[PDB]
């Protein structure tokens, strides 16, 4: 489905703050079974907040859980939701980089 998307290198993973007093190891013991990267197209028009950051997730979420699935890995409500948080950080994270460097 992708035909012209790009991929964006391994990244700062950023922690995140569940509160519930299991997932501050869990997303540890397993913080490599959940993406460090971003699936989107660059910057370059269309350069948005929340549409992008949100468009950004979906795909970089639905490519991953594709890729896992298809070889025999499985992700809880929890798996999912932490992906659909950390990957929004994650591409802010290196829109905020690109987008200064395109308007700098």
């Amino acid at each position: 489905g992708l035909g012209g998307y790009m991929l964006g290198s391994a990244m700062s993973r950023p922690l995140i703050h569940f509160g519930s007093d299991y997932e501050d190891r869990y997303y540890r013991e397993n913080m490599h079974r959940y993406p460090n990267q971003v699936y989107y197209r660059p910057v370059d028009q269309y350069s948005n907040q929340n549409n992008f950051v949100h468009d950004c997730v979906n795909i970089t979420v639905k490519e991953h859980t594709v890729t896992t699935t298809t070889k025999g890995e499985n992700f809880t409500e929890t798996d999912i939701k932490m992906m659909e948080r950390v990957v929004e950080q994650m591409c802010i994270t290196q829109y905020q980089r690109e987008s200064q460097a395109y308007y700098q």
